[PDB]
């Protein structure tokens, strides 16, 4: 697609295309100006498809409203919400194919790609990481949907604000609870292990609607992950069956199970718990949100800037 591109979103907002800066499987990523404010600074990005997209579509017109999340962060004593800015989207035609595009907040650099030694950060990093998930996910979830793929790939630091972590690739996230109708619970073997195989949830292994609960779980082994170095099941991937067991095992023996994989030179007395915590939900059950993050800081510090610092590693 030529650069200098205008792009005409469903709400008649005019964009004006820049350089690739990236792709996905499914995504092709630019940087995007509307055509009457200034050039000086590139805020916004298009997303491309031609799925998934769509899927991010619906999520971002219904949950990611500006005031919305403005009354929220107010209130709830936020310094931010980890949530992408939504502006606009539309069809355009590249050959005779027309194309599903997204004008996105504009973000920095994902976590995996900045990951400390191995895949790990600094406990306190790593706490923060869960609080500011734990932030979002409430909003999310208290707005009908579930992210089902929280992982470092899908965590950004901020554009404008670096020490700011934003929760992306709404791709696989599923509207739980259509205007307070929680779903049914159904294990589908045939709807069974979508997700990232390392982090989905037992729920996704067994092929049951992604509830609130399957978030926290996901959001529970990535930490596991982002602090230990690597999960009991690194082995298995390719047997997803076996990583599904893995996991079963994991949560029937808390907290030993989990308190005796961290290094000696951190803790998982937070994570265990977390997990203790996030074990006790039945499928339709609201998190307590506010006791998981005490959990998860349970000296009540105040939240620095995120260090990831990989000084000697
Ligand atoms: N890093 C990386 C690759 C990457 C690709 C797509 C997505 N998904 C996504 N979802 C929602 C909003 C959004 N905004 C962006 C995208 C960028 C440029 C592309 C880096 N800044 N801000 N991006 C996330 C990361």
């Amino acid at each position: 697609f030529p650069e200098g591109k205008v792009l005409d979103d469903m709400e008649g907002n005019q964009w004006v295309l820049g350089k690739k800066i990236g792709s996905g499987g499914f995504g092709l990523i630019y940087l995007a100006f509307p055509t009457n404010k200034p050039e000086k600074d590139a805020r916004h990005v298009v997303k491309v498809e031609y799925g998934p997209l769509f899927s991010e579509l619906k999520f971002y017109q219904r949950v990611a409203k500006k005031d919305c999340i403005k009354k929220w962060i107010e209130r709830k004593q936020l310094d931010y919400l980890g949530i992408p800015l939504f502006y606009g989207s539309g069809l355009t035609e590249f050959k005779g194919r027309s194309y599903r595009f997204m004008v996105m907040e504009r973000l920095g650099i994902d976590l995996q790609k900045i990951s400390g030694q191995n895949g790990t950060f600094k406990k306190s990093t790593v706490l923060q990481l869960g609080i500011r998930m734990l932030d979002v996910l409430e909003y999310i979830h208290e707005n009908e949907y579930v992210h089902g793929d929280i992982k470092a790939a899908n965590l950004l630091l901020g554009y404008k604000n670096p020490d700011q972590v934003y929760l992306a690739d709404y791709g696989l996230s599923y509207r739980y609870c259509p205007n307070g109708n929680h779903k049914q619970y159904q294990e589908n073997p045939r709807k069974g292990h979508n997700g990232t195989i390392e982090f989905t949830s037992l729920d996704a292994h067994k092929g049951v609607a992604l509830s609130r609960r399957s978030d926290v779980e996901i959001l529970g082994y990535c930490m596991l992950r982002w602090l230990c170095g690597k999960l009991p099941w690194e082995q298995n991937l390719k047997d997803p069956v076996a990583v599904q067991t893995a996991k079963t095992n994991l949560l029937d023996e808390l907290p030993q199970s989990v308190l005796k994989w961290a290094p000696s030179g951190s803790s998982c007395c937070e994570i265990a718990q977390f997990l203790v915590c996030a074990h006790s939900l039945a499928y339709d059950e609201k998190p307590n949100y506010q006791a998981l993050k005490k959990i998860l800081n349970p000296h009540g510090i105040p939240l620095g800037p995120l260090d990831f610092s990989t000084k000697g590693q």
